[PDB]
């Protein structure tokens, strides 16, 4: 099977078509402008540009397509899918009373956030008088795949979570469905299942097979986890980026109020995780990237530095332990910048260690091994510190592109995530 993944991120989009029988692939990209008066136009146009860059011989062989988009970027559209107002982006918060959402979702549901899709929908309900029942709210991924299969009000249970979906009971609440917002909600499917064939006109225009199937999508974060290929409870992916992001596959759903930990359904399993404010940004505050290698190769991880840093880039921590007034702790300073860097790496290591331990203590499946992504993944000193602290196998993730994760989704769905 040849499959196509399309991944829409915060600053651009990437398409990867993969032939999984020959292990062959092609990857194309588009970069978003940093300003627009019509972002939906930008995204749709990007979709066509991506398709157009894929070689015609690849296009004629693609039989499944899936799309991931940024979590919490949503559009308010009419019955035809035409946006009726500017999108509300993933990072935009709405000034609403979360109490107004209390009867529509469980106690500490993840949708109870000023930046959630549900909050944005209610916000639109405040700004408009009453929202016409024939309208619809669509996540970025939803809207984009709609461009390919034509079926309105269709989403997946990843994107839908922040809209108020409860994947533990595979439903929206009866209270939400019967409310004024109910008519605008999508029908929610499992990521990777076929929603419908490609639109005939789109197939002919782009030289795709008219029997090509468009699948339910996912989020960009989740697609990045799918890229790793990990599918056994206890397997995790650490993203050593500007911030440290942990994702852990678990037999059981876990969550935590103060730290905002929650879980996505992933087949018969659950994907939990957390994001610290600590990360590579802290390192960049003291060392140019060229200097980090020069110094790293001078560190012997087998001997302790004696330093006990908490490597925040600024005030406040959210995970593993929430403290809005948590201070960066970078004292004392050694004379040697090698030793200072070692202390920083030890602190970041402690953040990862404590993170997975916390997740386990919340009930997640005990860590079995770690796949590493991001800028810090190729740092072997840091990897050694992490192995020593955590005591499970750690390696660089084979693949880290959201588009490749989404290609795998298109091709195999979530079948691997069952016993």
């Amino acid at each position: 099977v040849v499959a196509l993944g399309l991944a829409f991120g915060t600053s651009g989009a990437r398409a990867i078509a993969c032939d999984f029988d020959s292990d062959r692939s092609v990857s194309v990209s588009v970069t978003f402008p940093k300003t627009s008066q019509n972002w939906p136009q930008v995204w749709r146009e990007a979709l066509w540009q991506l398709l157009t860059q894929i070689p015609a011989d690849w296009r004629s062989r693609i039989e499944r397509i899936a799309i991931d988009g940024t979590s919490g970027t949503v559009l308010l559209c009419d019955r035809e899918g035409q946006p009726q107002t500017e999108p509300l982006l993933y990072n935009q918060a709405c000034p609403i009373d979360l109490a107004d959402l209390a009867d529509w979702v469980p106690a500490d549901h993840a949708a109870l956030s000023s930046t959630s899709s549900l909050a944005k929908l209610w916000f639109w309900q405040q700004q408009f008088g009453a929202l016409p029942p024939d309208w619809q709210i669509l996540a970025q991924a939803d809207w984009l795949s709609l461009q390919l299969h034509g079926c309105s009000q269709q989403s997946d249970y990843h994107n839908a979570l922040k809209l108020g979906y409860s994947p533990d009971r595979e439903r929206f609440s009866k209270n939400l469905l019967d409310s004024e917002l109910g008519a605008l909600l999508p029908v929610v499917h499992e990521p990777g299942v076929a929603i419908g064939p490609i639109l005939p006109a789109i197939a002919q225009e782009f030289g795709l097979s008219p029997d090509c199937q468009i699948c339910a999508g996912t989020t960009d974060s989740i697609a990045a986890f799918l890229a790793s290929g990990a599918h056994q409870p206890g397997e995790a992916v650490t993203s050593l980026g500007s911030t440290i992001v942990l994702k852990l596959l678990s037999q059981v759903a876990v969550s935590d109020r103060l730290t905002g930990v929650y879980s996505h359904k992933l087949g018969g399993y659950w994907l939990t995780g957390g994001a610290s404010n600590c990360g590579g940004a802290t390192l960049r505050q003291f060392f140019p990237d060229t200097e980090l290698e020069s110094l790293s190769c001078q560190i012997d991880p087998t001997k302790k530095s004696g330093l006990d840093y908490y490597p925040l880039p600024s005030r406040g921590e959210r995970f593993p332990i929430a403290d809005p007034d948590r201070l960066p702790q970078l004292e004392p300073r050694p004379e040697n910048p090698v030793q200072f860097l070692q202390g920083l790496l030890e602190g970041l290591t402690q953040v990862e260690t404590l993170g997975y331990q916390r997740l386990q203590d919340l009930g997640a499946t005990p860590l079995k091994r770690i796949w590493t992504a991001g800028g810090g993944a190729k740092n072997a000193v840091w990897q050694q510190l992490r192995q020593q602290a955590i005591g499970v196998p750690i390696a660089i993730a084979p693949n880290t592109e959201a588009a490749f994760g989404t290609a795998r989704l298109a091709a195999f769905g979530l079948a691997a995530f069952h016993s």
